[PDB]
């Protein structure tokens, strides 16, 4: 609960990932942050937000590319959770929702 | 703050009717002392401003805003313009970026 996501560019996208999202957050260290996309279920899937250090703006924003879903053949939009977290870190932000769309 | 700077930004095109949300990452800015001015070199140097309350001025380094309707609603093709960050007091600006309005 140390980390926080204030606002996001988008909350949906192509299951193929590759979508650029602007993320407004509370202070974050550019060398110890990641954007984890995950599902809360026995399978426990997780993909990560793509981006280098330079995309973290003044420690208060992150411009990244979405990861793709593990199944491209989905019939309807699937919602998943996405949060902020320190690498190995055990510190995270509350988790917002992100939906993936078909093709 | 030194000199205004638009680091990067969301959209760079939208509808001539304005109303589109643009994320814009910039250098240090102060909530009640900054503006996002749209305009044209033109004789009639049209001018408009992005809409946003002071709450949309996230941590001094970013601005979430909606665009303003262009002055010609019925344009034949896509019309491009410059939109620079501007200071409400000093009056100084940031290098101007380009934004393109689209027809209905």
């Amino acid at each position: 609960s140390n980390l926080k996501i204030s606002r996001m560019d988008k909350t949906a996208g192509s299951v193929r990932g590759g979508d650029e999202v602007y993320l407004l957050c509370d202070k974050v260290q550019k060398d110890d942050i990641e954007v984890r996309f995950y599902e809360d279920d026995e399978n426990g899937w997780q993909a990560f937000g793509d981006f280098s250090p330079t995309d973290v703006h003044k420690q208060y924003a992150i411009v990244f590319r979405t990861p793709p879903y593990h199944k491209m053949k989905i019939e309807r939009p699937v919602t998943v959770f996405l949060q902020l977290k320190r690498k190995r870190g055990g510190d995270v932000s509350d988790s917002k929702q992100f939906t993936y769309y078909p093709l």
